[PDB]
């Protein structure tokens, strides 16, 4: 035993092993438990990271402090590093000698407790022959006849998944559930520990500061239980703060270090708010007009659904906004999406919704249920959506997925959530969800019969209304009708379309130049309602690109020259140059 | 007392020792008492204390502070959801009746199916009472067992394959919360299969899952929400009078969920419309969450009882439930402020006055 | 990688759970920043905290093998973080930490590397950093939560444009040694650019590495006729056509007139329909001129008509005039509205899940291709 175990109230003693706040009910099982005529032996499970170890560790802290019953009083808890009675060991024989040797001192003590951490891994030992356990072989007696106590601890997983399949051991200690505090007891928990990591880090907290990173990181870190997650912010602050007196930065940790802190490990910005970012922000709505034309009500509602969140007025619980973009085709419906992601310098996570036809399709964004073939893969949205919690995701044509693929989102767009097949949460809080649609645009360009043409703007009363069941729709911030470009608009979009082109052109060294008349002209030759801006593109193809393309490739714009382009008035046709 | 209770409440071991077991601790619990130099002995009081503690069950509430916090758990959530009582009170009646102790020898605490138009609090009352109760909410969007084979995530895999260590998620959920609200959202969106596993727990409060262990579902309160009928609901009679279609809406639900399935439950709920009544109590219920939001960044908010009106009396509508309200706060309230917070003078303000006035009906503010 | 480094310091500086977890994509710099950070030690170039601090990279390779008998691995882990704890101002540096819940327990028993490590992290008596990638911190890390709470997740994404110029900079001097080449900044600046717009499945800080080790690699067989040069911007436009297929700058060669009669060898096979002849053949005069559509495909034409005029025969001539592969598509087929499982793939979970996606895979294999979808109106 000497060099097997510690001893805990020495350590607790001297060192400490910090003190165990609260846990009243926890303490009072372990010792009525550990008071039992036979069988008493606690075992501590629960959710990792809720105090399994504080509390059995905590017990040897009261004894020494005293603060116990005196039945307890002035006995010994001794815990095993059971690697310890491996490493001594290699022959046939030597671990049974050595581990009965420790059971033989245990028993001579008889005023002492043992604590088995990871008792799941006290099964072993045993290898090449086996049959002998240790974990049950050596001890079952010693259990059942009350000549040792023991407490155990382990994780709730571990436990039913190996720590219970041996029913005899399963059947040789009592069970007490370790569960999460709340946000007082956290609270209390931080208040107790917090003189640690002040004389650990030479700062000081605030009272904000804690009652902030219990209440922060409750809400934004979700894979971690109150107890050691509110603790992470903690001591994260500390080491953080640390730091800064390297350059005389002396320093009380306040509540903007704990959200400095929060923000960081959630992958939340929260503080940048308050600088550079306003203009950032301030700026996107005219940033992206210059890229959008028209639909300006499209990119405000972008806009505004972003500056609310920044604001800190977003909702509680859904993705930072999700509105469907509805019209015709070629109007800029995913080239706003696209460019949004562009403007506020975050990853666009793009799904093509023409993928997802049949109803099974689903477990491509999910992945499959446990026990199938593309179990391990996880989900292809889940994912997206956990490694790039801030963006901007983009379903695309998303009337043409199989509809009950819609289902999916009803969760996200209501609680930010969805779940993997691993049981994981995705998380949307931070995703911008836009979906783009064509539906309803064959309705709407569709003439009737009659002397008079009827107005058939009410396509979103019928085909976006059909296909969207109304509890998808009624989670939706908005749905945007963008319009079809106006000449005006034709305009702006040639006018971008050339500087593209002037772009790929400088790259070959050469430049061109366009007048006027040969804008306005390629403007009115390629305008269709109809097509949006689509066609534009071909236009310029045809009328620019293809000149381009003989000239830089056969000779006669290589380098050395630059190109000119203007419209005659007699035949309306384009010149070219070098 | 400790023999017949063990074979109710305690089930993963054998009764020789299972009833020694409470016997013991119960030996044990009294033995700690006579510190206070009370001698006891055991009765039957100290046992069923004792098998609460094992089995992780409540014991006796009247002289609990659970009594006042059960007493009273209906007009707290009143005040959260508004309208709707019949729903507050089926559930409250369910968990006095359990713990008055008049309630099933093995089913749920209750079992609810929540139908009705959109925007009516169904979800949102059941994620309050698990608050209101202090208790775990475990949730299971259904949206996400659309095929047969899905049900394996909620019992784990067969043993031998790839997601058998895993377990179920619905099973393990269970298991470390006994005793807690299960509220599966839009059920009607599962796989029907889904329903089968459901049955099973309505009728004997436990599933078995793929370790062979099983769920103990009996302090578990079940709520299942369902849009069945919804499109039914909203839709339009051809006519001069409009018909109600609630009785159509019925027709659906019995349709999807199949008599065995509808026999189980406790009660099918059908939630009203929100009337303007309503609306006033949400439009001041979704103020009140903006004036926290803005709170935590030093701001103060006054909206007027006339403003408050105006965007109560503009987004109402019937059909679509309170979810509008939100928008209508979107637009008027929080669009503004998100300007004069970011850009403007609330940064280092603190204070914002909405009011309106009754010519254009338009909003004040500023600080 | 300065607030990679912050956090990592941050983290190591903890009182608890000071274990850092460096998690990212493949090829990002993961282990170039943990090892980045045994080489600021070294240099001076970090905060006095972690002056004078050792990092030791684990070899779990050699730490398992020979451990023969029942108590040699636990002697050996047991002995190294013996070492560890005693030397009191070290850090280990796991590779691939997600290899060490594997370690090799014994038999049918639970102890093991991951088992025997838990209570030193959690004391903060080891400092440990590690490195995984998203899916194996996915599909193995985030599965032991209790191992998982005991490392600080710090999030390691890819490097911008610039950012990959830089490192390029950095580096450069010692491929330039390695290959005795020297790189100009136009093939600094191109290799990071092109890989951009032409490398997939690949990372930057690899994937403009990647391009300047293989041109520095290509100018190192010129001097063995003593060809002697540096690389410059057309080197490393060629080692990216290599893996592109349509290089930039060999169009200003005899592939001008290659592409100029293309015209007219197809006219001489297909007789009428010029129109088609021109579409085809200006749409990739136009992307082999450098005027293409930056995303979209080289161009897409519904070639429509009576019987017997060439409709594919032409584009199939076209793949032949070019010298390049002819993708082939039945559209009949693909008569049913689940068929296009057949193009894509079946959904994780369903039978044919691995058998791949036809269209897919044969647009991965050969990315400059003519495809052909025959009878489209019959899908
Ligand atoms: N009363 C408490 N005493 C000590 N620690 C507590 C207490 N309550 C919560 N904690 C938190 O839990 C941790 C205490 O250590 P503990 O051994 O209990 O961890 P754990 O719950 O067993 O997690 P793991 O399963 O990874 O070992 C600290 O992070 C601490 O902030
Ligand atoms: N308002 C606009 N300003 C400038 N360019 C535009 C505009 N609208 C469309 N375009 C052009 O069209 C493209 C933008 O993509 P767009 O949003 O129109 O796709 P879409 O609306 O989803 O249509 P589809 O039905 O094919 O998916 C760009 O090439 C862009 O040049
Ligand atoms: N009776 C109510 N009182 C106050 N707010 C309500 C009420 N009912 C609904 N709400 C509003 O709805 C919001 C939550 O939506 P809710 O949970 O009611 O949707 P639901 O019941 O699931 O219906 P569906 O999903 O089919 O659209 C609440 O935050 C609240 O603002
Ligand atoms: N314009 C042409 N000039 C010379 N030969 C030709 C022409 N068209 C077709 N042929 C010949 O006739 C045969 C059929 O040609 P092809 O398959 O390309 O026509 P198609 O448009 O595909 O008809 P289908 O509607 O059946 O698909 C080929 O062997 C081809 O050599």
């Amino acid at each position: 035993m000497e060099n097997f175990t510690t001893n805990l109230n020495q350590l607790a003693r001297v060192g400490g092993i910090d003190p165990l706040i609260g846990r009243e009910k926890e303490l009072e099982r372990a010792i009525q438990v550990l008071c039992r005529r036979r069988k008493n032996n606690p075992l501590l499970v629960g959710e990792s990271g809720v105090g399994k170890t504080a509390i059995a560790e905590g017990l040897a802290w009261r004894i020494v402090q005293g603060d116990v019953p005196e039945v307890m009083a002035d006995c010994t808890i001794y815990s095993l590093d059971i690697g310890s009675l491996l490493a001594g060991t290699k022959y046939r024989g030597d671990f049974e000698k050595r581990f009965k040797a420790l059971l033989k001192q245990l028993e001579q003590d008889t005023n002492s407790i043992l604590f088995i951490d990871e008792i799941h891994t006290i099964i072993g030992a045993g290898a090449a022959s086996g049959g002998q356990v240790d974990a049950a072989n050596l001890i079952k007696p010693l259990l059942s006849s009350g000549k040792i106590r023991v407490i155990g601890s382990t994780t709730y997983q571990e436990f039913s998944n190996i720590f219970e399949k041996d029913r005899a051991l399963a059947r040789r200690f009592q069970k007490i559930d370790i569960t999460e505090p709340s946000i007082e007891e956290t609270v209390q928990i931080i208040n107790g520990l917090k003189p640690k990591y002040e004389a650990h880090h030479d700062v000081r907290y605030t009272a904000k500061a804690v009652r902030a990173a219990v209440e922060l990181a409750v809400k934004y870190i979700n894979d971690r239980h109150l107890p050691d997650k509110a603790i992470d912010v903690i001591d994260e602050a500390g080491a953080r703060a640390r730091l800064m007196p390297v350059s005389k930065r002396k320093k009380t940790v306040n509540v903007a270090d704990i959200e400095s802190v929060v923000a960081r490990i959630a992958r939340i910005p929260e503080k940048s708010v308050s600088q550079s970012d306003r203009d950032t922000l301030k700026n996107l709505g005219d940033r992206l007009k210059m890229l959008v034309f028209g639909q300006d009500k499209a990119i405000e509602a972008l806009t505004e659904a972003i500056k609310m969140a920044r604001a800190g007025l977003g909702h509680e619980h859904k993705p930072v906004g999700s509105f469907l973009f509805a019209g015709p085709t070629g109007v800029g419906k995913t080239e706003v999406t696209v460019q949004l992601s562009k403007a506020l310098g975050i990853e666009l996570l793009r799904f093509d919704m023409s993928e997802y036809m049949e109803r099974h399709t689903v477990s491509r964004l999910i992945g499959a249920p446990p026990g199938y073939v593309g179990f391990d893969q996880g989900g292809l949205l889940t994912d997206a959506v956990i490694k790039h919690p801030h963006a901007v995701l983009l379903l695309d044509e998303i009337e043409k997925a199989h509809p009950d693929v819609f289902n999916i989102l009803l969760q996200v767009m209501d609680n930010g959530t969805l779940t993997d097949n691993n049981g994981r949460k995705a998380d949307f809080r931070n995703v911008v969800l836009v979906m783009t649609t064509n539906a309803g645009v064959r309705e709407t360009e569709r003439k009737s019969i009659g002397l008079i043409h009827q107005d058939n703007s009410t396509d979103a009363m019928e085909e976006i209304k059909k296909i969207f069941t109304p509890e998808f729709r009624n989670r939706l911030d908005n749905i945007i009708w963008f319009d079809h470009l106006s000449t005006d608009v034709i305009h702006q979009v040639v006018d971008k379309f050339i500087v593209e082109l002037q772009v790929q052109l400088d790259q070959k060294g050469v430049s061109l130049e366009v007048s006027q008349e040969a804008r306005n002209w390629l403007a009115e030759k390629g305008y269709d309602r109809a097509m949006g801006a689509r066609p534009m593109a071909r236009v310029i193809q045809d009328n620019l690109k293809k000149p381009l393309a003989n000239e830089l490739l056969f000779g006669s714009l290589v380098d050395g020259g630059q190109v000119t382009v203007a419209l005659d008035k007699e035949k309306n046709e384009l010149t070219y140059g070098f």
